[PDB]
């Protein structure tokens, strides 16, 4: 049976407006749902597959179930599913967030975004991740490209395409054949053992914190910095081999220009090779909110 109500979003009233994002295996479009053909039509975001397969459709159904199960201020809102092509295809309907990805927003508006604002965003991402952990979901793709901006005071985790549910009797998920792997955000045990956990999401959150404090300045991204350290001329698996060796022996992304030492210390604590010594998302949210609260000028 259809996982969701197939009459809620009928394909003939869903009208394409603009492309919002696109990758090799999915895209998000801005559409208008206008069942009354009148001004009573809401703008929505629609995720669809690209280069679909039976495997990818099965994974997409799991992703939709994940998103529908989540209800939190810092997670993008599920609205429904459109069973298009005569109920022989699936598209995911979500709220439209007007300011787009945090990665682009930081670049466009860096001149109005100070440290306390970056820490507000950090707090909100952490709270979304606390919530995901209560469901035993591992996000596996935390990065500013996957955070969305509702307004100047509110961000939300925006995509769950790589999210996995932990098995019942263990605290890690072992990925067999990876698809897209954002290796410059990965914890060392994900690179060396294919193991993903709440603690590897904490590692990647440290990379997100780094990204925020770089303001996505040219040449400061995690891939650009890790490649500068490894050697730009390298290529292929040798890059991964060097990345593993670098991380195992305490090589790390640098402190961004202007970043306070206390915030860099949070990043470095997330980037602990000892999985069990990494802070929890609860620890991080409290620490960041206390930092913000103790600021006044
Ligand atoms: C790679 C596989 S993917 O394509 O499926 N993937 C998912 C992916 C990454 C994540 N999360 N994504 C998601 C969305 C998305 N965007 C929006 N609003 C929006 C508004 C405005 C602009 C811009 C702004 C400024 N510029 C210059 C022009 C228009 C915008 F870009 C988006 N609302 C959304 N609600 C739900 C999802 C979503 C967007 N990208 C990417």
């Amino acid at each position: 049976a259809f996982a969701r109500d197939p009459t809620q979003f009928e394909e003939r009233h869903l009208k394409f407006l603009q492309q919002l994002g696109k990758g090799n295996f999915g895209s998000v479009e801005m559409c208008r749902y206008d069942p009354l053909q009148d001004n009573t039509g809401e703008v929505v975001a629609v995720k669809k597959l690209q280069h679909s397969t039976e495997e990818h459709l099965r994974d997409f159904e799991r992703e939709i179930e994940i998103l529908k199960s989540l209800q939190h201020d810092n997670i993008v809102k599920y609205k429904g599913v459109c069973y298009s092509a005569g109920r022989r295809n699936l598209k995911l309907i979500m709220e439209y967030l007007p300011y787009g990805s945090l990665r682009d927003y930081l670049q466009k508006h860096k001149e109005r975004i100070d440290h306390i604002k970056l820490l507000q965003y950090t707090s909100q991402i952490c709270k979304g991740m606390e919530y995901l952990g209560t469901k035993r979901y591992i996000h596996r793709d935390l990065a500013t490209r996957n955070i969305l901006v509702e307004n100047e005071n509110r961000v939300k985790i925006g995509d769950f395409g790589l999210t996995k549910v932990l098995p019942q009797d263990k605290e890690y998920y072992k990925v067999k054949e990876p698809g897209e792997s954002p290796i410059f955000w990965y914890a060392p045990e994900s690179l060396t053992e294919s193991k993903f956990s709440v603690a590897s999401d904490v590692w990647s959150f440290g990379v997100v914190l780094y990204e925020l404090f770089t303001y996505i300045e040219k040449s400061k991204s995690p891939p650009a910095e890790f490649m500068r350290m490894i050697g730009n001329d390298k290529q292929g698996q040798m890059i991964v081999f060097h990345l593993i060796e670098l991380l195992k022996n305490n090589g790390r992304l640098p402190r961004p220009d202007g970043c306070p030492d206390e915030i860099y210390m949070i990043m470095t604590e997330c980037w602990n090779n000892n999985v069990n010594q990494r802070p929890s998302f609860r620890d991080l949210a409290l620490r960041v909110d206390q930092i913000r609260d103790n600021m006044a000028g």
